[PDB]
């Protein structure tokens, strides 16, 4: 069985969409694609290069097609996602010119890829299959940026597919520019109890 | 001017119905009041009886009955909620037994309240009321306590009232049972850029 993490840049009212630029996903309109921009400092990069380790990939297709565009010309500065296999989550594309890109269709593909054996799979962007992965609660890790900021409009990472669950804190920091950095890990049902 | 400062419970999906109990709040049906009780330690009641240092308040109908059904009683553990005024905003409520308390009707009467002179102010659950304060820019101030679990469904903090706007982390800390103390304040429009 394979580790899927899901890593995840969000508001503090949850909203994912378009963090690093104002064009990255104009879906409803969207006016503040960058917002995560304002916060980038060194600390930051120091946690990013962490998290940007060699590992196996689950992406969705429009996450993949974003990355297509711009990764293969900087496999200097990330080289994993590169050199790792990136598993990519469409009916749409079954071919890219990407080196290590296979595609699946079906939930089904997606369960046997973390059966399978090989680096843990990481999960970046996807906001819209990452909901199937929380509906049939298949993230083990999550590694989240809070950013001090709210946007009422925007997809987010808690959306339609979010179910009762309870994680454990693994780890925290706080960066100068005032981002949380927090990693949890699945931890079975929720608990109810009177105060 | 007074500071408004609204302090608030929430799970990762930014869920804040019913934290203390089974039946605090069970609107919809909610079957998880009570989702904050296995995460109290003897650290986090000292990070938040100096948060509950005397100011004055206010609050929402219903939060107000909830804790006007149990403070008067407690005055032992919280006199601040006991001795200082809570300003309750209802139209169906003009009177309380619960002595020091003021009831308002409309906005006009939260800006004059703050406008006058008097103590900050503390806002405490009051989730509905909170979505006019965060609609008129009203909240000088935010306390968060983030607990780790999901819940998906749930009267939430960020709500119709939710507005563009950026934060500053005051400060930060964490709990031995993975629960992320926050504190934010006001800081000007959201800004974007390109990563
Ligand atoms: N905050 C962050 O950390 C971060 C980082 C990077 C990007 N993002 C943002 O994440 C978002 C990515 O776009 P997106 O989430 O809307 O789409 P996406 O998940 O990246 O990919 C959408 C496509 O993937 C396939 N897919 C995903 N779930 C499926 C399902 N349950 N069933 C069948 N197919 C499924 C489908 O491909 P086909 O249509 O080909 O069949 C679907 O159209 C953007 O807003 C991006 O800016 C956020
Ligand atoms: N996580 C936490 O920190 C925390 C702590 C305590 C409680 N809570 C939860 O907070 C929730 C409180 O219930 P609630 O948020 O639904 O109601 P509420 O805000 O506490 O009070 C609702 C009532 O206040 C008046 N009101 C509120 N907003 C108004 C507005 N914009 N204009 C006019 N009147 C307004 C109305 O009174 P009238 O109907 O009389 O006109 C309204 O019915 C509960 O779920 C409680 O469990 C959370």
């Amino acid at each position: 069985m394979r580790k899927i993490t899901v890593l995840s840049f969000i508001t503090l009212d949850g909203v994912m969409q378009a963090p690093g630029g104002p064009e990255e996903d104009t879906s409803g309109g969207f006016k503040y694609g960058g917002w995560t921009a304002p916060y980038e400092d060194e600390v930051s990069g120091k946690i990013m290069e962490k998290q940007m380790k060699p590992a196996d990939y689950l992406l969705g297709r429009k996450t993949f097609e974003i990355f297509a565009s711009y990764w293969p010309e900087h496999a200097d500065f990330w080289p994993g996602i590169n050199d790792g296999t990136k598993y990519v989550m469409s009916k749409t594309v079954k071919k890219s010119d990407w080196k290590n890109s296979v595609f699946l269709e079906s939930l089904a593909d997606i369960k046997k890829l973390k059966n399978s054996e090989g680096s843990d799979i990481q999960v970046w962007g996807s906001g819209e299959l990452i909901q199937l992965l929380f509906k049939n609660d298949l993230v083990d890790e999550l590694w989240l940026k809070i950013f001090p900021v709210t946007l009422n409009t925007g997809k987010r990472l808690f959306g339609d597919g979010t179910i009762p669950a309870a994680f454990t804190l693994i780890e925290s920091s706080v960066t100068p520019s005032g981002v949380i950095i927090a990693n949890y890990k699945r931890a079975g049902e929720v608990k109810t109890g009177t105060v």
